[PDB]
C-alpha cells in the first residue's frame, strides 16, 4: 500500500505538470507559473475570465483566437466567464454612449461565441450591468476601497486598458473605469485573469491591491499575446486601427480579399501577421498545418510541428502566396459555423443586420 | 390682488436669507424658487469623523430654522460612506455609524427636532436606488477632466500638496451626484464646499438640465487660535464641541485668540456676531462698573463700533461669549446627562481616535 500510494501521488504530479505546461502554451506571459501550479492543486475548478466592451463588430482575435484558449482551459478543469462589459463601454463613450446599442452588440457577441466551436459546458456569459446590480453594496464598496489604495498617477498607468493615453484629455471616467475593472477581478472571485497583454496593467494593480490588503489569494495573470493586424506594422488587430481586422462576419470573399493584400514578407516570420494567424489560430485548432498547393509549386505537405513550418518558411520552401492561400482557407473554414448560424437562424441574422447599421464611436 | 402679499413676503424672505448667508449663487434663481407653490428641498452634509463642533450645531440651527419655518424641508445628509472614503475614524464604518447616531442626538437637542428636518444616511439611501445613484456618478465622471475635479479637493479637506488618491476623484463625483439624487433645490453648505456645488451647476449646463440648484453658502466659523480661519476637528484645539462641558467651554474661550480692537479673524467676536447675536436678537455684555458696566447691544453695528474703539476689553467679551455658549448648549448637556442611552453613546465615541 506504500507503492500504490507512491504510484497514486506520482501520477498526480505528472498530470499537473502536463496541465500546467499546455495551459501555459496559450499564453504570452504568466504572472507566476508557480502560483498557477499551486492553484491547479485545488479539487475545485479554477475560475477564469476575459471581458469585452461591446463596441462594434467582433474581430477574429475575440472570436476565433478566444475559443482556442477557452477550449484549452475548460478541458483542463477551468470554468470560463465572458464578462459583457456594457457599463464599461458606456463609461468609455462607445456606441455613442448609447446603452441600448451597446447591449444589442453584447447580445450579438454572445450569438457569435455560441457558434464558435467552443465547448459551452463550463462557459458562462455574465453582463456587468446585471451582476453589479445584484450585489451593488459589495461591488461599489470594493470600487471605493481600491480608489483609496492607489494615487492618480499610478492609476493613469492603466489608461491602455481602455485604449486611452496620457496624450488625450483625461476625463475622471478614466480613473473610475480601471478602479471598476480591478474590482471585477475580486467581485467575480477570479482565479485566473485571462485577457490580452494590453490589459495587464490593471491585472498587476489587482495583485498589488492584494499585497496592500494582505490578501493571500492572488489572481494569476495568464495573458495571451496580441493577434496582429493585416498590414505591416499593425501590432494589434482592432476596430481602432483602420484596415487591420478580419471580422467574425466577414464573407468568404472578404477574408480572401483581406488575406491576399496582407503583409507577408518572404523568408521572414518576425512581424508577419499571416504567419501569426497560422501559428496562433490555425495550428492550435487543427494540431497540424496542412499546406495545400499546386504540383507546379511543390504539391501538398503536412506540418506536424511549428518548427517544421517555420523552417520551410524562412528558407523559401513555402512561398508567401502558398502561405496566404492556406491561411485564408483555414480562417474561412473556422468561420463556417458562425456563418451557418447567421444564415440559418433568422433572429440572429436580424440582429447582425441591426448592429451593422451602427456607428463605431470612440 | 393677493399676489402682492406673495411678492412682498418673498422679497423679505430673500433679504433675510442673503444677510445670514455668505453667498447665494443667483438671488434671482432663489427668488424664482421661493415663488414655487411647493416645499423646497435644502440640504447640508456631514462626514461622521469625530465630535461635532459648534459651527455644525449652534450655527447650523439658525439658518435651518429660518428655512424650514418658511415651508422648506432640510435634509441632514449623514455622509457615512464619504467619511470612510476619506479615511476618517480609521475607516471603521461601525465607528462612523456610531458618530452619525450621536450627530442626530445633538441635532435633535439643539433645535432640529422637527417635522421638516430629515436625517438621511448616505449608505442607506444610495443602496435603495444603486443603479440610479451610480449611473449618475459615472455620467458625472465622464463630463469633467481630472484637473477640473481636483479643483474640488477642498471639499474633503485635502490639497494638491499631499498625495492625491483616486478616492479624491471619486468622492467629488459622488458629492455632486448627491445633489441630483436627493432632488435638492438649495445646497446650504459651508463656503469650503462651493467648488463642487459649482460643478453641479456646470453639469446642468453640460447636460441641458434646466432645474439647477441654488448654492446658498454660509461663511466659515474661525478656530480658537490665531490664524485658524476655520474651526475643525483637523486643527487640534481649534474647536468648541457640542458636547463640551461648562468648564471645557470656559477653558477654551479663555485660551482663545481675541485681538484688541480687531474684528477680522477674531474668533471670539465671530462667535458673538454669528451665533449669539442672531440667537438672542441682542447681546447683553455683563461687566464691572469700572470697566464700563453692563450694556445691552441691540445692533451688530454698535457692538462692532465699541469693540473696534476699545470700549470692550477682550476679557469682558470672552467672559460673556463663554456664558452665552454655555447657555445655548444647556439643552444638549441636559440630553446627554439624562438620556442614559445618549450618555452611553457619547462616552463611546469620545474614545475614538480621529484620523485623516
Ligand atoms: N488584436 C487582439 N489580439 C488578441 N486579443 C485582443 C486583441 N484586441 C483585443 N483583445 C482582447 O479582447 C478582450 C476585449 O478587448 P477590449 O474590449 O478592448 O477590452 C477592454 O476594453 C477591457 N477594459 C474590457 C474589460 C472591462 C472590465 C473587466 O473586468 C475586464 C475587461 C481583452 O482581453 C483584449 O485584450
Ligand atoms: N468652521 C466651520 N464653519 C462653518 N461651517 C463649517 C465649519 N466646518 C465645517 N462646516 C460645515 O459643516 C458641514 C460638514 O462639514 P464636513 O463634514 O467637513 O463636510 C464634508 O466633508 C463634505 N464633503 C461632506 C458631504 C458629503 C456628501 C454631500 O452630498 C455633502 C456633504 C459642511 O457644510 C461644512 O462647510
Ligand atoms: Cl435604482
Ligand atoms: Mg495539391
Ligand atoms: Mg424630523
Ligand atoms: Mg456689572
Amino acid at each position: 500500500e506504500i507503492e500504490e500510494k507512491k504510484a497514486q501521488e506520482e501520477s498526480k504530479i505528472e498530470d499537473v505538470d502536463k496541465i500546467l505546461n499546455d495551459i501555459l502554451s496559450i499564453s504570452s506571459e504568466c504572472i507566476q507559473p508557480d502560483e498557477l501550479r499551486v492553484k491547479l492543486l485545488l479539487k475545485r475548478k479554477l475560475i477564469c475570465y476575459d471581458g469585452f466592451e461591446p463596441s462594434g463588430r467582433m474581430h477574429i482575435a475575440q472570436g476565433l483566437l478566444k475559443s482556442i484558449i477557452v477550449n484549452k482551459l475548460t478541458s483542463n478543469g477551468c470554468t470560463f466567464i465572458f464578462w459583457i462589459a456594457d457599463w464599461f463601454a458606456h463609461l468609455n463613450n462607445k456606441m455613442s454612449g448609447d446603452l441600448k446599442k451597446i447591449k444589442k452588440v453584447g447580445s450579438y457577441f454572445i450569438e457569435v461565441w455560441k457558434s464558435c466551436g467552443m465547448n459551452m459546458e463550463n462557459v458562462q456569459f455574465l453582463w456587468a450591468s446585471e451582476e453589479i446590480n445584484k450585489k451593488p453594496n459589495e461591488y461599489w464598496s470594493l470600487v471605493l476601497d481600491i480608489s483609496r489604495s492607489f494615487n492618480i498617477n499610478r492609476m493613469k498607468r492603466c489608461l491602455k486598458i481602455m485604449g486611452r493615453s496620457e496624450g488625450e484629455e483625461n476625463y475622471c471616467s478614466q480613473i473610475l473605469y480601471p478602479c471598476m475593472q480591478c474590482a471585477d477581478i475580486f467581485f467575480l472571485n477570479v482565479d485566473i485573469c485571462q485577457l490580452g497583454i494590453d490589459q495587464r496593467k490593471v491585472n498587476m494593480l489587482a495583485r498589488e491591491y492584494c499585497d496592500i490588503k494582505k490578501i493571500k489569494k492572488k489572481p494569476v495573470i495568464l495573458s495571451h499575446g496580441m493577434l496582429p493586424g493585416l498590414l505591416e506594422g499593425q501590432e494589434k488587430m482592432s476596430k481602432s486601427d483602420e484596415n487591420s481586422a478580419i471580422f467574425m462576419d466577414d464573407s468568404e470573399s472578404d477574408v480572401n480579399r483581406k488575406i491576399k493584400k496582407a503583409y507577408c514578407p518572404p523568408n521572414v516570420i518576425e512581424n508577419n501577421p499571416i504567419y501569426a494567424y497560422a501559428k496562433s489560430i490555425i495550428f492550435p485548432s487543427y494540431n497540424e498545418f496542412n499546406l495545400v498547393r499546386k504540383e507546379k509549386n511543390g504539391g501538398d505537405k503536412t506540418y506536424y510541428t511549428l518548427q517544421e513550418l517555420e523552417h520551410d518558411y524562412v528558407n523559401g520552401f513555402i512561398h508567401p502566396l502558398d502561405l496566404k492561400d492556406n491561411v485564408a482557407m483555414y480562417i474561412n473554414k473556422l468561420l463556417q459555423p458562425v456563418r451557418d448560424h447567421f444564415q440559418n437562424n433568422i433572429e440572429a441574422k436580424n440582429l447582425l443586420n441591426e448592429i451593422k447599421k451602427y456607428k463605431v464611436t470612440k
